[PDB]
């Protein structure tokens, strides 16, 4: 999309992506978290049971691509020993609340490069755009 | 990224972007090209000769995928015959200028949702979170 539309929206549009996609990795790090870990961790949070390929077509990723990110996790046991169906333990659904939690925090962190007022205005006009 | 972060910043941001997304789109289509088609194009248009691989890598798609886009842009006479290396056509070469083109009109009439000030405010606010 970056590459598609290099146009000032879009342009401006990635680079703040660019931004805040880091500050959301370097939030989930200390939790030994990944982003493409912390969906799927999200995922089967909302959705216990999902397989593997339902997951990877979910978040637009490949299978195999999936599969990996199912066994970090299972290997930090975070998901429960098993495209297969897959849940979260119970230090899965709690990691997966931390981490909701540490993502949120990261999003503020990012919005509050602007002053109030100036968020207020330019949620008001993303919400126009996206409408 | 939409499915990382649904707080207000990431969840707004993925709006506009799921506006702009068919928008573009949509202004491909009648050139007979989808989205990933025209990335395909662009890049090739910005680095003749790099491979089905390179240009896989540098739009985060699988080699598979960009094989596929690559064999419907060969049909299309865009992309000239043969992971290889690939070639625009004069065709192509035309085709991606003009793709450019429709591209930066979708962007604008996006960006034209809002008032002239509010645009400009609006540039000033994406470029500083993204900054």
């Amino acid at each position: 999309m970056g590459l598609a539309d290099d146009a000032p929206l879009g342009y401006l549009l990635y680079r703040v992506g660019a931004v805040l996609r880091p500050e959301v990795s370097a939030a989930l790090s200390p939790l030994g978290l990944t982003l493409p870990e912390f969906v799927c961790l999200r995922m089967l949070s909302q959705s216990p049971g999902l397989s593997s390929a339902e997951l990877a077509r979910h978040a637009s990723v490949t299978p195999q691509a999936m599969n990996t990110v199912l066994r970090k996790l299972e290997d930090a046991g975070a998901v429960a020993r098993p495209s297969l169906p897959a849940t979260l333990t119970a230090r899965g659904r709690a990691l997966a609340k931390r981490a909701e939690a540490v993502v949120r925090a990261a999003d503020a962190r990012v919005l509050a490069r602007l002053t109030a007022p100036q968020q207020r205005e330019f949620k008001r006009m993303l919400e126009k755009l996206g409408s």
